[PDB]
């Protein structure tokens, strides 16, 4: 016996670090961007080295569970940099569950995965576990709410993991240092996340696109972003991409680029992997 | 022409600091504990020198109107230290709008205190705001909801206030800083709130009680109570209160005590204000 669990994935659109402070965010389910974790027998009991949030979910599964002695192991596994922190989270815990044959409802998973990524220190604006438990694009604020966007633009995302493990922690620590200095770069996201719903709203590609490019320089100035991003956004627009931007924790991570033709799409992905990504991946819009 | 808004508070029955990482926390509305604040002209137009809940609130509201030119000053005003940071917001952004006579739906004003919370730097789970803006206790855990609570104990809680202006910030660090260390008081007071629910349900105060001392407890190990709290408490237990505990962000603050007879209320109150408490309260339950 062997327990398994799997979790989707997300990407955000736009409004990362801003939605940190209560500024509304979109983003978009990965449903084929999956993530998978078995857990095994073990011959010594489970132990705690980190606070990363897999061994937290385990943790927080095991608390929940009341087992003190989980004599059990816990290993990961695809389209590997693209599975978000919750989305880790939620694989684990499914997989825990799994192996112990426990119930669980989705009230109790939802509450275990935002735990274990508290306590994993990733300060989640409850984001990313949202977005990884939804199978509709959504707009977030923090502390209230979210409600599922239309997303038909007839466009398509293109995907790109920069291969470096984004820092999101330490990206998070710098917006927040940065104090008073970071409300206009707040100011100016959530603007652009204003105008980001008209254009999905009248399903304008273009104006879109324009959008994203400039919520990249405001993360790029308050200096989140990342030379392998930065490099990837550019190689993105010199190749005729609607817009480009990082998108995620920053200091590492992904980017994601807008196009309206599937040639293009694929064209794009091909030129950012020659470039250096290590994936790609491709989402209807 | 002169804006006023106003706020009720709350107080927090048992989940502090344990909320911020997920765990539940229960807490009850003050509805007659009110917060007021004025808006008036003024010579030269409004500044921001701090990053207090107020000023805060004010520049939320602004930018959401588009006004950066608000020649205005908001100032505050009761029962002082008994209203928190989230009843400051409510009472703030209610007073701009009511000066501008602008529309405010309940979302908004919900999203304009949380954001003012975030940017004032407080790391709010959204328990304060949220209770400050509801009518009956309620059980919360941050990032993914609340459900309201049935309150019948026939019991009365003294609210007492310390004198202390509590470092809320300040404590959400010494909690932040212990890192793993603080798992075992995490658990400790999860747990303590599973009980209290039980309590609740079945109508024992004393039980409950009890659990509210032991919550103090772990509350003062981890590091987060008062010299002025602890020995409010202590005064509050030598006299016959079912249990008592700090309530709100600790290093400063309140201090509640829980009781079942109206004379004993009434009594601990005194007797508390008596040994130094600058301010009381009696809430039903
Ligand atoms: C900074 C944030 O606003 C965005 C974080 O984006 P992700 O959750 O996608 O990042 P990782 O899971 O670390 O890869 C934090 C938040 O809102 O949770
Ligand atoms: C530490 C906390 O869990 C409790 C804060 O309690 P209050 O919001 O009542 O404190 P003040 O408004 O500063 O007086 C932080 C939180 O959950 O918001
Ligand atoms: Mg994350
Ligand atoms: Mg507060």
């Amino acid at each position: 016996k062997v327990g398994v669990g799997q979790a989707h994935s997300k990407i955000i659109l736009i409004g990362e670090h801003a939605v940190v402070y209560g500024y509304p965010a979109i983003s978009l389910p990965l449903l084929e961007v999956e993530v998978t974790c078995k857990v095994v027998p073990a011959e010594s009991p489970w132990r705690l080295y980190e606070e990363d949030t897999l061994s937290m979910a385990v943790y927080a599964s095991l608390e929940y569970l009341n087992i003190t002695e989980a004599c059990i192991r816990c290993e990961i596994d695809e389209k590997r940099g693209m599975g978000s922190s919750a989305a880790i989270s939620i694989a684990a815990i499914r997989a825990v569950f799994d192996y112990y044959q426990a119930d669980l409802p989705h009230d109790v998973l939802e509450i275990l995965v935002n735990r274990a990524e508290m306590i994993a220190h990733m300060n989640p604006s409850g984001l990313d576990a949202k977005t990884c438990l939804s199978d509709q694009p959504i707009r977030f604020i923090k502390n209230v709410g979210f409600t599922e966007l239309e997303m038909d633009l007839s466009a398509y995302l293109v995907i790109a993991d920069t291969g470096v493990y984004g820092h999101t922690r330490e990206a998070i620590q710098v917006v927040q240092n940065k104090g008073k200095d970071a409300l206009p770069f707040l100011h100016a996201l959530g603007e652009l996340t204003q105008q980001a719903e008209i254009a999905i709203s009248q399903k304008d590609a273009e104006g879109l696109g324009q959008i994203l490019s400039q919520a990249h320089l405001h993360l790029k100035e308050i200096g989140v972003s990342s030379l392998e991003a930065d490099s990837l956004v550019e190689t993105a627009l010199s190749h005729g991409a609607l817009g480009a931007k990082m998108s995620g924790g920053g200091l590492g991570g992904c980017i994601i680029a807008l196009v309206t033709n599937l040639t293009h799409a694929q064209e794009l992905a091909e030129r950012l992997e020659e470039k250096g990504a290590v994936q790609t991946w491709i989402e209807s819009l």
